[PDB]
């Protein structure tokens, strides 16, 4: 159903599905999602 | 799989699954999720 949500669950990451209204908001928030995940798995 | 994610999708809301590290962070972020949704559907 939701590729991002499923992927995070499969790899054992808990998350909160924050809603968006604006396309720019989605792209920026999605960018934030990517950035945060990279930091989480950083070594 | 993810009750929050599925519910939002079913009702036509796009969202970004932001990950958490801390239980307090999850509860606060979840609270933010609830607050934002209420504003979105407010009349």
């Amino acid at each position: 159903s939701i590729e991002m949500a499923h992927s995070l669950a499969q790899i054992g990451i808990r998350f909160v599905p924050i809603p968006v209204e604006t396309d720019e908001e989605f792209h920026t928030l999605a960018a934030s999602l990517s950035q945060k995940l990279e930091m989480m798995v950083a070594k």
